[PDB]
């Protein structure tokens, strides 16, 4: 089932989980509602890849409760709240892993 397509997903995944946590940072900082659509539009397009993920599950299921945990920009002192940065850093990690997991599955 699984071709080189959902491996190129996972690198594209990764890519704008980096750039969701890029922008809510920069966001944090300056405080401009312009990063803020940026922001839900990167979160939108990871959503629509994990939609795309779908098979390739317990990996699957928290991927998509951080990126709705990750819905609303909260900022404090130029930064993201403690639980928000918790999350961004906790996404990242399910991302990791999918990356991983992903690359089992497609060559296994």
């Amino acid at each position: 089932r699984s071709t080189l397509i959902d491996a190129r997903r996972s690198e594209a995944m990764t890519n704008v989980a980096l750039e969701m946590e890029r922008s809510y940072r920069q966001y944090c900082v300056l405080d401009d509602p312009t990063l803020a659509k940026v922001y839900q539009s990167q979160r939108k397009r990871y959503s629509d890849m994990l939609d795309a993920h779908a098979g390739v599950d317990k990996l699957y299921q928290a991927l998509r409760q951080d990126l709705n945990a990750l819905a609303q920009l909260q900022c404090k002192d130029s930064g993201p709240e403690a639980a928000a940065a918790a999350r961004l850093e906790a996404f990242a990690n399910a991302n990791t892993e999918m990356v991983q997991a992903t690359r089992t599955v497609v060559y296994s």
